[PDB]
């Protein structure tokens, strides 16, 4: 029905191999748990693991931690309300949501032992056997967040706000920004139909339309972003974040701000190694580009310049040439990432992450979109220089065959069509099969895999609980960062390549509205809950938002100029498109940067306001009158030129006296 | 000597007329003095003024009025370092600067009586006869500093915190951004001696060193000047500053920050207004193009093609014709920004004034760099355009004429040197004449003016005093933003147009050095000492100096391209090196900015060090322990499956003895 009050579980495998070493490590857990202060029971593993359960042992305890937790956040600014002196109502004010108390619990498991509780992190190298600490899924809750997220058209703010309460301040930050990129995504959607029905393709009014859509957007984000940080009490959570247990240090200094003894790393080594993320930049971009228009030209060649037989089941090679090509490769870019990233020595763990995320998202911009930049400027545009390509592929396929009669083929004519095909998948069959991948077919593997397991001793009371932990461990830990890729290669989709096919934006209203629950029932039914995480921003998304939208908004001109004929495509036309939607692209991101300034944030004034009202509260912790003072300058020659010229009239009367005498004296002569 | 401790002087001009009225509003006027509680005296005016002289008469209320502007500054975040509790050591650790005293006695001169001492403005309508309310300069003070800074090659940190301490804020920073500018002219005047020595004219690679050299200064003195906004205590000056006197508010709501009534008005409403000054920028530009393009073809008729006699006599028309049509149109172009920005509604007397600067920048940008975009863009790229209107000219001369004979002319051929002498005139020519415009010719007409004054009664030891008073009385108050503009025209003429004559930095840096000294002598002796104002920035000078260096980012470019013939200038090619060099801005500007970001700056970490201390100072104002707890819970069926699943090992001892029990159950099967 529930869990029995059960906060984390530990996995803690137990191989054949080592076995006094695993019960060593295992006695040293208990150890450590109990050190903490965590009440532990231990239970069936699934076959080789001893899982064991961790929660709170004493409440008071607890509380008292919480609120010197709550202390240090607000010592540091990540909170702007000052909790109460005592621990009697700023714990009854703001109740411990369960997010922040996870948290807590988690940071008190996996910490080193110097400041924390135990440093029980599963790459420590004494913990091994240990694959991961995992808090359990709320069945009722998740069924009833299901149902109400599915039977409701649009969700408030208070739907993101339990879900910030409950699964943390990550998939909280991710779901309000899908909400608001589909609430968003209704303009683009909007006008798309407009000059769908009334416009024809490639239209320059919609360029512009979609480079103002894209910027108004990520600004308004932007302050929604600022605005939630301060909602939720996580503001330059970065800065508290504490440093990774692999971490390279010459020196360890005092830290400026607060005082302490911290390890420091030279920024200026740190921006010498990022200086060849070019390199690699250019390595990945050349090594995916190779594959994919060389996959392209094939298909290029198999369906429009062919006639022999068996055209529809030969078509597939391209198609498959990819699934084993991209793999291998973004496989190898990616160890190739992981090796220049560990080497770039990076302190905190989500910098780190988000220096792994920007490294992928090269990858991820080449995969997805290398198809549609081949059509829409090598092949559209220019169907001659794919002439010796062709003529390759030609002989190839000539000298494969190793037969006579030569092989007849037909006249080379481009395809207006083929980017609105391309546009279609990848905005309707690619999206439906993508649905499929993330919803049916894990849970179905799930099903099948548990199913074959109970194919191939428990306590009552315990036993329906004990095995849904088992199969709840079993399942892979969610992954927020995936489901942000999706969502910034969707944007860059509509803001790059949606001048093609302005009906993309409407389905992708349509993805987003489903993906909305889609990613709620992933989270719920097909993965375990991740550990509450505290991020003031969706992280390096931003730069990869505000990077797609700026090559879209040449992207998008240069795509209308190069298609339209769809006189002979005059390269001076085609510059002078790109500078003037570059340069109302820039004028447009200065003028709604400059109206959002002007519009009041109330997260950054409430935040003024809690700075003013703290910095007020040490206030209250904490002609009679001039003669007197003129009198004693007297009884200080005696300054002959100095203070004898003030004492010329002390006071009030002889002043107006002599101003009278003096204004009729000037005024008499004329 | 020096001042007889006056601290301000009132001039207070008598008429003939209103007679009663100006004797009634000295009455007055003293009696706001002598409320507020400073010492007056009265003495000789010029022939019809009154000098009065104020003075604070009890120095401890001064002092505590001082501690309690102190308390509201750092209560308000402009400062970030707490004063002491009581006033005995606040005072002595850091003195009262001349500048702040005296900012502190124009306050209470003039500020409104509901939360000041006396509404002395001179701008009320019932204060009329004021002209001005300044303090007295220092002779000995102003001697010494001319010369340690005519005796220095360059000056250091403490030159300019002198400069605060006297003079105020505002012409601190002033004096800093020339100082920094300076120090930063050495490497474009460098590498463009280099390039004009090695390369030839228009080098791109000059091109793209001037655009990285006006980005990296540009960021540099943007984080100078954080940096200096903290170390004198002035951040945010902006949101302190009390409301203008003439404002248009439609309600009164309540502060979100400071919880005060406040006089409020809508954002929008202010941004609908603004929106008006696109109309009025296209205006200004069309007329003064209008005129300057008309001067410069009439210059090049009658230079380039002309053969009658007494031209160089004849040469002077469209020299004249700019210094009589540029001032009126100017003028009237100001006239209507005063009219714009009147009914903008600006609270703040300084949003006001730098609505003004940024409306009176487009006349400056026009009158300074029309004349050569013509020569760059117009002339030497494409000598045919200028056709028409040298036909029309011919035309007029032989009508205005009048007369037989058809006067001869001669075949028009552009001259590549035009730009190199324009070039030369505003590098060399005009900045002599500028330098003697600024220095000598107003201390020689303001010799001559006294001179026949005195060849057109006073009291023993004041008489020398009181003629230098009066004498000081009639210099016009020193503005600082005509320093800033012919800075900032200076940056343009490097970022714009240098790469037509790379020798053009050496003779700025010459000019900029020599100005570094020229402009403290006009302020010493050519100008009444300004009422020192506290501004954490130089204003909108730093959106110029934006504009300037992205719009030199392109003319550069634009240059090279088009003057690099002095094939047929194809305008692909033009549109290229355009693009090119403005992505290579703005790729150097976010490179120059992350490594910036990535550079400690001293201020912000000050700042956030003292919100550490003063949020850290409320907190000193304010195995046998889990048995305890677990055994609590059963003396709470009694909860059969929650209660009971956390008992069932209720020690460290049984659940290690448990746990290996279940390790050695789990692997005696296998
Ligand atoms: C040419 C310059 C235009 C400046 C645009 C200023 C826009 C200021 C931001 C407008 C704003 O924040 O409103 C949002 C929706 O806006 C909107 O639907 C307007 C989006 C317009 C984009 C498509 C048309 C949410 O509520
Ligand atoms: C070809 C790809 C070139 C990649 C160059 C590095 C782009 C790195 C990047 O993310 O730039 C974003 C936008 O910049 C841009 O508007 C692009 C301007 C640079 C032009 C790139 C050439 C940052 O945006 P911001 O941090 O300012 O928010
Ligand atoms: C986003 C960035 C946009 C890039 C546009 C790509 C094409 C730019 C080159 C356009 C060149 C052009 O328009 O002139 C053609 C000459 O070239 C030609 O004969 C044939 C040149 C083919 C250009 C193919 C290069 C595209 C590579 C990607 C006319 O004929
Ligand atoms: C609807 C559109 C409204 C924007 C147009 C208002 C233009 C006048 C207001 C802009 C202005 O005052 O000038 C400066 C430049 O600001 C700007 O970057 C101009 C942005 C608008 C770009 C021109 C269109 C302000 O400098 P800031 O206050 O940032 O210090
Ligand atoms: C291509 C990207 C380049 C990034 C430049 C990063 C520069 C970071 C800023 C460098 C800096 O602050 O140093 C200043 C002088 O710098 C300098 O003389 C360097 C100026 C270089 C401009 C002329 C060459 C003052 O000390
Ligand atoms: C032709 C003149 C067009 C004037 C358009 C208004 C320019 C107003 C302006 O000051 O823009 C500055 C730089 O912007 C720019 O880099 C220019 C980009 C807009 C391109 C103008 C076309 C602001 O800079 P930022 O406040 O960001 O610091
Ligand atoms: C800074 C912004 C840069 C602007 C460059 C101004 C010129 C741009 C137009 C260049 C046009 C071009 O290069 O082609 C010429 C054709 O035009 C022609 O015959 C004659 C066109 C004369 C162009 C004069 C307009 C300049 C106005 C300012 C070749 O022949
Ligand atoms: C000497 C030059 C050093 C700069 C090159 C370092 C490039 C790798 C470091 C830049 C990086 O980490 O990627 C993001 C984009 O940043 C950028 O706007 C890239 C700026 C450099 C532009 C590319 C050249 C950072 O995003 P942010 O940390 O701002 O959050
Ligand atoms: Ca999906
Ligand atoms: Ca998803
Ligand atoms: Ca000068
Ligand atoms: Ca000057």
């Amino acid at each position: 029905e529930s869990n029995f009050g059960v906060d984390f579980v530990i996995h803690y495998k137990v191989p054949a191999a080592e076995r006094d070493e695993a019960e060593a490590g295992f006695v040293q857990l208990i150890r450590a748990l109990t050190t903490v202060g965590l009440a532990t029971e231990v239970r069936h593993g699934e076959n080789e693991s001893l899982l064991v359960f961790v929660k709170v042992a004493s409440p008071d305890l607890f509380a008292k931690q919480v609120y010197r937790a709550r202390l240090g956040d607000w010592l540091h600014g990540v909170r702007v309300s000052a909790p109460h002196n005592d621990i009697a109502q700023a714990l009854q004010d703001e109740p411990v949501v369960e997010a922040e108390r996870l948290r807590l619990i988690y940071l008190m498991i996996t910490k080193p032992h110097n400041e924390g509780g135990a440093g029980v992190t599963p790459t420590n190298a004494k913990w091994k056997h240990v694959e991961s600490i995992f808090p359990l899924h709320s069945h009722s809750f998740n069924k009833e967040w299901i149902k109400k997220w599915s039977s409701k058209y649009t969700l408030e703010q208070t739907d993101i706000d339990n879900i910030r309460d409950k699964f943390g301040e990550s998939v909280a930050f991710y779901f309000a920004f899908l909400r608001s990129y589909f609430r968003f995504l209704v303009i683009p959607s909007a006008f798309g139909f407009g000059a769908w029905l009334l416009l024809g393709q490639f239209s320059y009014l919609y360029a512009l339309l979609c480079g103002l859509w894209s910027v108004v957007f990520f600004e308004y984000w932007k302050k929604q972003e600022v605005d939630l940080a301060v909602q939720w009490g996580v503001r330059g959570v970065s800065s508290i974040q504490q440093s990774r247990p692999e971490f390279e240090w010459e020196h360890e200094a005092e830290d400026p701000i607060t005082g302490e003894p911290v390890k420091v790393y030279p920024p200026m080594k740190r921006v010498k190694t990022q200086l060849l993320q070019i390199p690699f930049a250019l390595a990945c971009v050349v090594a995916l580009g190779a594959l994919i228009v060389t996959c392209n030209s094939l298909e290029v060649f198999i369906n429009e310049v062919y006639s022999g037989p068996g055209k529809q089941y030969l078509g597939f090679l391209p198609t498959i040439f990819l699934v084993i090509g991209t793999p291998t490769i973004s496989g190898v870019l990616m160890g190739a990432a992981e090796k220049l990233n560990a080497m770039e020595n990076y302190a905190t763990v989500d910098a780190h992450d988000a220096a792994l995320i920007q490294k992928q998202f090269v990858l991820n911009f080449m995969t997805s979109y290398m198809a549609l930049f081949f059509t829409a400027f090598v092949y559209i545009p220019f169907g001659h220089i794919l002439h010796p390509f062709l003529n390759f592929w030609r002989a190839t396929a000539q000298t494969l065959t190793f037969s006579e009669k030569e092989l007849p083929t037909r006249e080379f004519q481009i395809n207006p069509a083929r980017i609105s095909n391309q546009m279609f998948y990848f905005t309707v069959t690619a999206q439906i099969v993508n649905f499929a991948t993330e919803v049916v077919v894990p849970y179905i593997k799930q099903q099948a895999f548990q199913k074959a397991k109970q194919l191939k001793e428990d306590h009552e009371e315990e036993a329906e609980f004990l095995q849904r932990v088992r199969e709840e461990c079993t399942l892979e830990e969610y992954d927020v960062s995936g489901d942000y890729r999706e969502m910034v290669m969707q944007f860059g989709y509509v803001a790059m390549f949606s001048v093609a096919w302005p009906l993309a934006a409407c389905c992708f209203l349509v993805n987003n509205w489903v993906e909305l629950r889609s990613d709620a029932l992933k989270i719920a039914i097909s993965s375990r809950r991740p550990i509450p995480w505290r991020t003031d921003s969706i992280g390096p998304w931003l730069t990869a938002l505000s990077f797609l939208s700026w090559l879209g908004s040449i992207t998008s001109s240069a795509i209308v100029y190069l298609c339209s004929n769809s006189s002979p495509l005059k390269a001076w036309g085609l510059l002078l498109s790109i500078l003037f939607a570059e340069h109302f692209y820039l004028v447009v991101q200065l003028a709604v940067r400059f109206v959002l300034s002007k519009l009041d944030s109330p997260g950054l004034q409430k935040e003024r306001k809690e700075r003013f009202q703290t910095k007020k509260r040490l206030l209250q912790e904490n002609s009679e009158k001039i003669t007197r003072e003129a009198l004693e300058e007297e009884a200080r020659g005696h300054g002959t030129p100095e203070e004898m010229f003030w004492q010329r009239q002390r006071g009030m009367q002889e002043t107006i006296e002599i101003g009278r005498r003096m204004i009729e004296q000037q005024l008499a002569a004329g």
